[PDB]
């Protein structure tokens, strides 16, 4: 059984209590940033808010799956309503939008909407020039690993990168 | 592999050329409606509209997924911008979230929102309940194979009704 | 004095308490679905936090056409932000218009707009074709006695069927 | 037969060519204001760009009558969209809610949201209490005789000061 | 320092406490209008809503700039969803934009956009021609002193008004 | 005289042609970015449909400004449909709400939301405290020097930084 949220789950892990990020940012769940502040009483104040209980820092696996779709549906909605990101996304195959939406919920709909060329190749279904042209990013700079399962699934249209 | 498209691919057929749906309306793809009209010619006229070309009532695989994607792009848009939607669908699993969306893609997401029992039982995780409400429902005669697949994967929160 | 509601009234008919409708789904006043659900429960909650008091299934006429009106804002607001039925709408009359009103009222707003022919004919006035064009509908099927009278006002352009 | 297009019709009046308003600008059709810009030319711009033609300050009934739906339709979507209004209209009969319409249309929906008290009354179904403290506005002042007929509608709740 | 602030604040005044301003309407802060309501007691209402306290009548500068700026927000998304007037706006200098945004502060986006001719000088930088028929308005009628100031502003492209 | 626009003229520089921002990302005008692909002739594409027309990688003074306006229109409106921003955003003075947009027209309103406590402390006027936890920020680290200006506006509520 393969989706996003197994995608995710394993690209950016599912912790549950508060822990910091690789840029020390407060974090929880699924890749929930929840302050850029260094102050874990702020992250947990966040959290509180999030979850609408008093958490202290700890959430259940149901919560971190909310807190995870709240997160995707903001991606997808990112998505939906960038006009050089929608055209894209609807001419790929359920298995390569979900490496989309992976992307969006890494570095936001701008960031991901910047790759101009490698955005076209996709459209036009040319996968291998796509991977090499997304392989000379910052993106697959900070993060080489996470980025070659993303690339691999876009390069080959299914789960390989994650089975 | 099972997602949304697999799912929806069996319940609402894959045609590559106009026909005829339950209610004498012209449809082609993934149940994807052209018009009410009873006239081939305003079905062509919307299909060519549509994909972008003359069609002549005969499409391709990736114009029927492109299509498709349009249409389910509208159902999350549904979901996610109807307040009584939004919290229920947040709190699905992945799988249990796919069938949510199914409901929507096949009677738009006032009349899912409807269900209003049926809507908090999966909210408070009660799929059993849910799944008894669900099926005395007119969705449910008028359609009762599909809806037992869709509330056999709300009640087990599995793909198990379709692979 | 004939106008959407009068009009609406005497199509969806007006009950002071909650009932099922064609399909068994919980109703009341003008039409107004108030759940799918088969709980009478779940409809005098839903019933309470609309009318915002403790109505036990119960309301009152100008309770009814308040929500008479919720409803209608909400059939209008389909029509002035569907691309393919506001320039229709904004081509007819005061009368046609409540007609097409009545429709999106009856089906929504993606409903109605699938009528994709008898659309252009009505926002060209071609309305005898427009006639025929939704009396082959599953709409006119479903329902024979009302698209009989909301396409004639289509046909006609007055009150005539009311 | 009453309704808000011949209600408007007699206050603001139908004229087919050009004309200057109250104000000296520059109207047509029922009270469509074109422009402030004392510039003729400036006026048959923006009714060329209105019609979707070369209309050299003349129109149709028809191509009026579009214009005056259009004009409704802002009015009606600026109540629908002010927290101020809805609920007051919402709150009125199909006759009343003309009459609210008729003074949006008038003065936009900002104008009509500053009779703070009247727009209360008239919630609270106490007719004639809105009507003197509507005839306490510069509204009734600046255009006396179509506010009494207005103002007349919201008291009885009929089409009498226009039958 | 100059800014849309510190220019509405000269063109508007700020008041601490509700007062009537050129039209008999209860007003207070910067050029906030409560209530066309004849009523003081309306008008405490709305400002004891728009503060979220009981001010009886009297807020503080921080209260005054806070309803400021939601006016002024409210203006430049005015500007940003009329189609009429973005690329206007879109064209202007940051001095020549608070111009813009001033008028639509005073009498709101409709009202402004209905400058047909004045705005599109604008938009091609013939500032001494937008000035001279911006003063033909009933808008400089009606209020000269305020009027010249910010047409200057859209002639000069400077403070200097200020 | 200063304002949003010759204050961020200095930080994001002002140029007429292209070049390649800090991180080699194709730029122009006010720190205007192109496209995240390292293609000049995407980037040149983009600019030619920005400004709509043959450019070749070149515009004008004014042409710059226009993009300008438009970004900054993106900023705000970002902030305005923030719920976390916009209050902060209007409890500050006309200086400091510039020195916000300035943030978020760096590094786009979700990254400014993230600063859960700078925010705050930013809202109950205690500058001091919200200019030292600002530069305990990763974006004070990259950008020292911007930083420093933009915290020192926080701080003193004047243009001093760029004066
Ligand atoms: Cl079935
Ligand atoms: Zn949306
Ligand atoms: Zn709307
Ligand atoms: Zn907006």
């Amino acid at each position: 059984p393969m989706n996003i949220f197994e995608m995710l789950r394993i690209d950016e892990g599912l912790r549950l209590k508060i822990y910091k990020d690789t840029e020390g940012y407060y974090t929880i769940g699924i890749g929930h940033l929840l302050t850029k502040s260094p102050s874990l009483n702020a992250a947990k104040s966040e959290l509180d808010k999030a979850i609408g209980r008093n958490t202290n820092g700890v959430i259940t696996k149901d919560e971190a799956e909310k807190l995870f779709n709240q997160d995707v549906d903001a991606a997808v909605h990112g998505i939906l309503h960038n006009a050089k990101l929608k055209p894209v996304y609807d001419s790929l195959d359920a298995v390569r939008r979900a490496a989309l939406i992976n992307m969006v919920f890494q570095m936001g709909e701008t960031g991901v909407a910047g790759f101009t060329n490698s955005l076209r190749m996709l459209q036009q279904k040319r996968w291998d020039e796509a991977a090499v042209n997304l392989a000379k990013s910052r993106w697959y700079n900070q993060t080489p690993n996470r980025a070659k399962r993303v690339i691999t699934t876009f390069r080959t249209g299914t789960w390989d990168a994650y089975k």
